[PDB]
DNA sequence: GCGAAAGACACAGATTTCTCCTTCGCATATAGGGATGCGAAGGAGAAATCTGTGTCTTTCGCAACCCTAAACC
């Protein structure tokens, strides 16, 4: 809570900065992201969080060695979430089939209990990231098996 | 933010070796005497290499933590 306190100044500083320039600005902890669509206007705002860090919280700094640039034709994620070129949240496809998987194995009961709690928290995020994951499994494998599986334990 | 135990950076100075610098001693092609040219050791005084000391950089298994699942810092 003390850090949210302390870096007041530089948010509030940094933001109206942003917002003359149709850019939009947001920060996690110690991570602070950039998004536009106008081309080749990103290219200056390193200059000027190192001016507004040095005028408003004197002592911090910089590390220069992860900084990133992406666009619309590589992987694009925000702190853990995929963001579709439609323009949607995802998980990734790497958990889908995994999770698939886990159910189909459990379809057999070669599933063991510590795997069970596991997927099944894995599947409560997973639904609330999406919102539509439960109704895909059910129409699959069907109500009854993911009735019996939530029920488990 | 930083234990102990070894390196990097910057500044002195010391020393053996090499190289420049007198002093005279042959020499030899011109019949002895004189002259231009070069070889031999002492005695310098210069220069590359080595060694010395003092100021910081990294980052520990650091009395003193909870026991249900997933993600982020």
């Amino acid at each position: 809570f003390i850090s949210n306190f302390v870096m007041y100044d530089f948010d509030k500083s940094l933001d109206d900065w942003c917002r003359n320039n149709g850019i939009t600005y947001s920060r996690y902890a110690d991570d602070i992201t950039f998004s536009t669509n106008i081309k080749d206007i990103l290219c200056r705002v390193p200059k000027v969080v190192k001016k507004m860090l040095s005028l408003h919280v004197p002592g911090l700094s910089i590390n220069e060695s992860k900084t990133i640039f992406t666009s619309m034709a590589h992987n694009r994620h925000v702190t853990g979430v995929t963001l579709t070129p439609q323009g949607n949240l995802s998980i990734g496809r790497d958990r889908k089939r995994m999770l698939f998987a886990k159910i189909h194995k459990y379809s057999l009961g070669l599933l063991s209990s510590e795997e069970i709690n596991k997927t099944k928290g894995m599947i409560a995020f997973a639904n609330y990231l999406e919102g539509d994951f439960l109704l895909r499994l059910q129409k699959k494998y069907g109500c009854e098996l993911i009735t019996k599986f939530l029920m488990e334990g």
